[PDB]
């Protein structure tokens, strides 16, 4: 019954809109100029970043691009933190197994970043710390090796993935179905999972229908992004091991792999 | 609203499951003998002891207290670990400054180590190799001069302790409240560390009232007992002193080093 499903996306949207501090219809106005009330700190090489630091506080001898990288992963921890209370609202998530459900986060997530990052991205650079700066795709290039590599794949994608023009009560649907994926490692009773997954795949696939009745084959093809989305994961993990190998103790616990 | 802290209280319960793999109510079916859980191999001597690396997983000529002390000391790492990962679950603990994070663990995690180990402690010993074993308050106390006398404070503190028959989700909200102190030497930004704190204490004091609703200022008692954790750490980072000093051939673990620190 699409009421049920109209239902489900409307509680997810509302519950990513709590979950998700800065939406894409936040960053896309703060990206495009449109919304002119407050304008980002662009950071385009070291001069700049150098005196982003002090417009836009964080909280850190020490290298450029480490510094830049150890503020990666800052940020990553944190968005970890609001991926798990999106997943704890969608319907029958805590319901599940709890090892199925830390299993399901812990593979989830570098998914469910890198697709959301592609909503602070363009073309040419990527909002950081929650829009008030901009840190351009040239100056992230422009770090030594491995770091130069880092961001670039993921601009990649997000220039393609953006080309689809989903919008916030789109991808608040899309996360959800990859969090309950059944195929990750380990898990326990696959069954409720997959369960939620067709009932999410149906409520993305009427809304991508309506909220997008001109865009052909837009479920399809969403689904096919989650091919570019695993490969990017799997080419990320393997250069944080390059990394591991180039660059403290309560630090490292902190940023444990994930 | 009670709805919002109730909210926080099945948060933190359920992250609190997910990252301490031995909780107090799996240590306590092993300890009074329910059929839920199996009997631990119990070790009272150094026969018992050679027998335990037999029965139960261990990990490890180079004497007895030596052994039993970097076998306590490698579970510590562990459960500072384990504690790091239940920190990151609470709510607003990532977006605090670095600096404060590495702060607020640094100082909360013996504090919590001691806490749980409670969990794990009755009268006469403690399990130990995630309840597979119990090793016995006595055969603690009998080890030689300086190592005798690491543990008999933490089964004063956790007999008080225990007495409050707090439960698992108790101690989740009020490990939380340990970690977001902000009178930790050296933080950078308290009040970021308060307001969360402030609502980790209107979460434990609801969850208290709720769950005991006979124990008549059991939240006032819970936080008396701050005290006695205080005191705990400071006679062990001294015993800890004696140790480098006396065998200048025994290693401690750099997660554990950094985390103390002179003065
Ligand atoms: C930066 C550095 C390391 C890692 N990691 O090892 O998972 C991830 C990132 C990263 O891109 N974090 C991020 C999350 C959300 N928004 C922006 C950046
Ligand atoms: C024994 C010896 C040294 C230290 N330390 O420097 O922190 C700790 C311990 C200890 O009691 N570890 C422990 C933690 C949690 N559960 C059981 C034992
Ligand atoms: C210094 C802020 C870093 C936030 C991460 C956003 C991606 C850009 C980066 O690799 O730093
Ligand atoms: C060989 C592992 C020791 C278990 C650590 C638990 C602390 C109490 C003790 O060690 O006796």
């Amino acid at each position: 019954e699409s009421a049920d499903l109209r239902a489900l996306a409307k509680h997810l949207y509302d519950s990513y809109i709590k979950s998700f501090p800065l939406t894409k219809a936040k960053a896309r106005a703060i990206l495009t100029g449109k919304t002119t009330d407050k304008s980002p700190f662009v950071i385009y090489d070291m001069n700049s970043l150098m005196m982003g630091e002090d417009k836009i506080k964080f909280k850190h001898s020490k290298e450029v691009a480490i510094r830049i990288f150890q503020g990666c992963q800052f940020r990553s921890v944190e968005a970890v933190q609001e991926i798990t209370e999106y997943a704890k609202s969608i319907p029958g998530f805590v319901n599940l197994d709890l090892n199925d459900q830390v299993t399901l986060l812990k593979y989830g997530v570098h998914e469910i970043i890198y697709t959301m990052l592609a909503s602070l991205m363009n073309k040419d650079g990527v909002l950081i710390s929650e829009g008030q700066g901009f840190m351009t795709r040239e100056f992230l290039k422009s770090l030594r090796k491995p770091f130069g590599d880092f961001m670039e794949p993921k601009f990649e994608f997000a220039v393609k993935f953006n080309a689809l023009e989903l919008d916030d009560s789109d991808l608040a649907i899309f996360i959800a179905v990859i969090i309950l994926s059944g195929d990750r490692p380990g898990l326990l009773n696959v069954k409720p999972i997959e369960d939620i997954q067709d009932n999410l795949l149906q409520a993305l696939e009427l809304q991508l229908k309506l909220n997008h009745p001109e865009s052909s084959q837009l479920f399809a093809k969403l689904l096919q992004k989650m091919t570019d989305l695993r490969q990017i994961v799997t080419e990320h993990v393997q250069l944080l091991q390059v990394i591991k190998k180039t660059e403290h103790p309560l630090l490292q616990e902190i940023y444990k792999d994930l």
